Parts: C-alpha cells; structure tokens; sequence
C-alpha cells in the first residue's frame, strides 16, 4: 500500500476497535436499541477492517 | 446520565471516523472496501441518529 493507503488501514482498524468498546458500552446501559445496531455497526468495520487488511497489510 | 453522554458522543465520533473514511476509500482505487464503508455510515448514522434521540 501507499502511504495514503495505510493511513486508511489505520482508520479501519481504530473503528473496529472503537466500535467494539461502544457496544460494551451500550450493553453495559442496557440500551438495547442501540446495542442491536450497533453489533451490526460492528460487524461492517470487521468487515472493512478484514478487507483492507487483506490488501494494504 | 454520565454514561448515556459518554455513548452518544462516542456513537457521534464513530459517525465522523466512518464519514471520514468513506471518502478517503473513494479517493482511492479501493470499490470494493468502500462498498462496505458506505454500510459502515449508514449503521453509524442510524446509531447515532437513534442515541440522539434517546440521550440527546
């Protein structure tokens, strides 16, 4: 990758793990609304994050 | 409450990280990563739109 390429790497892999710690955090609220979108929220930046690794790792 | 704010402002930094980096992958030659990315938004918009309404 170029370097422009791993700085977007870099943003991926923070979201998933920012995303991670909001649904610890909204499970801890019980807020069940929002835990259930962002689970899914979650899943997509592993997504992104697997993808982008994949190419640019 | 303390928490409920922590968690509404984090859903809205994720919002702004997802925005952010949507439009970096289509700077880039990279469809198929910003396929997922612009997914990626729509959940956090929609948790933080959800969160705002919520705690806001």
């Amino acid at each position: 990758g170029t370097k422009q390429e791993k700085t977007a790497l870099n943003m991926a892999r923070f979201i998933q793990n920012q995303t991670q710690t909001l649904l610890e955090k909204l499970n801890e609220l019980d807020a069940d609304e929002q835990a259930d979108i962002a689970e899914s929220l979650h899943d997509h930046a592993d997504e992104l994050y697997r993808s982008a690794l994949a190419r640019w790792g």
